[PDB]
DNA sequence: CATCGTACTGTTACGGCTCCATCGATGGAGCCGTAACAGCGATG
């Protein structure tokens, strides 16, 4: 199943260039090293920017929970041979 | 020019009968293309 899905995605990339499911190969596309965090809106901001968190006692746990939720969702997919192991890097920042 | 002789022949108009030539369109159904609509997990 993994081979069939990857072959279909590779053919779609070679012929057209972009399609659904292209987000799972973000690490390969951007050339990032394994385990590196993805570029985000904070990276777009200048290094001398100012950050304000409104209702911090609620916002901060929301920031924390995204990575755990995404990893829990993707663990079953990667385990059962549906997506490549590199799909773990298409994750929100810890 | 006058009179007489036991119901005369042939050729044309006109009405009725019959044969023959001459002559796509509309609604229903199926299909294609296009627009429209409905229908996981972790944390505090």
């Amino acid at each position: 199943r993994l081979e069939q899905r990857t072959r279909y995605d590779l053919e779609m990339m070679q012929e057209i260039g972009f399609c659904q499911g292209i987000e799972n190969y973000s690490r390969h596309i951007s050339g990032r090293a394994p385990g590196s965090p993805p570029f985000t809106l904070i990276d777009y901001f200048p290094k001398d920017f100012l950050l304000i968190i409104d209702e911090s006692h609620v916002t901060i746990p929301q920031i924390g929970a995204m990575y755990n939720g995404d990893r829990s969702r993707k663990e079953s997919l990667v385990e059962y041979g549906f997506r490549l192991p590199s799909a773990f890097d298409n994750r929100p920042l810890t």
